[PDB]
């Protein structure tokens, strides 16, 4: 099932940097709407990524949830790789976040409900996630997020652990700490000015809340940010947190 350039028609740019950007685009033949992310290979293998994509794709290819972004296949041309993506066109909870400030109870048990749904999918699985950031989350027609990152296996500090900072299984608790608190107060717990502060913080676990947060978060988030990962919650005790299935569409 070869693809090429020339089955698709490439349309506005959606989003860019780095590797390379993502324009949107529909295969000629059947009409589907879709994203292309194109990644330049020479300044991949440079970087020496190169490998851990092959991975990263063959893991994605296999999966199938309605709040993962789908992978529908690949190709290379002489100088490039191209990744097929699903389109997802509400855009980020990044930028969504950028407009609103901070979202609401409401909101952020919602999305912290369809995040842990997809993590625990995934351990099922024995896949298991890395960081996730903000600028990984997508929103697709119906406005749930879809986690569109290519990190698995079977987050510039801010979004990463303790263990990951210092000297797995329990990575995906802390993250949804982290989410859930930048989701209320509009930034992350650890956010410093520096790389040697924000490491000192994370490594310490300082954070504070501001005055608005309703206890049942501050509950919620502070027994998924603890230093050593047994004492974390499984994924289906965060699932039926009272404040969760309170405040959780
Ligand atoms: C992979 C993918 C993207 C997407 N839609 C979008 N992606 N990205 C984005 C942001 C940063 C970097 C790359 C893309 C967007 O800003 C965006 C904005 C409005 C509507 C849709 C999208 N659908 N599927």
């Amino acid at each position: 099932r070869q693809w090429a350039l020339e089955d698709f028609e490439i349309g506005r740019p959606l989003g860019k940097g780095k590797f390379g950007n993502v324009y949107l685009a529909r295969e000629k033949q059947s009409k589907f709407i879709l994203a292309l992310k194109v990644l330049f290979k020479a300044q991949l293998e440079k970087a020496g990524v190169e490998h851990q994509l092959r991975r990263e794709v063959e893991i994605q290819s296999h999966l199938r949830h309605p709040n993962i972004l789908r992978l529908y296949g690949y190709f290379h041309d002489a100088t490039r790789v191209y990744l097929i993506l699903e389109y997802a066109p509400l855009g980020t909870v990044y930028r969504e976040l950028q407009k609103l400030s901070k979202f609401d109870e409401q909101r952020t048990a919602t999305y912290i409900t369809e995040l842990a749904n997809a993590l625990s999918y995934c351990h099922s699985k024995r896949v298991i996630h890395r960081d996730i950031k903000p600028e990984n989350l997508l929103l697709g027609s119906a406005g749930e997020l879809k986690i569109a990152d290519f990190g698995w296996s079977v987050g510039t500090l801010d979004y990463l652990p303790p263990e990951m900072i210092e000297g797995d299984e329990k990575v995906d608790l802390w993250s949804l700490g982290v989410l859930c608190y930048e989701f209320l107060v509009g930034k992350p717990p650890f956010e410093a000015n520096t790389y040697q502060e924000t490491y000192k913080r994370i490594s310490r676990v300082e954070f504070t809340f501001p005055d608005f947060v309703t206890e049942g978060a501050r509950d919620l988030i502070s027994r998924l940010l603890k230093h050593n990962p047994s004492q974390r919650p499984m994924l289906r005790e965060v699932l039926e947190h009272p404040w969760i299935t309170a405040n959780s569409s």
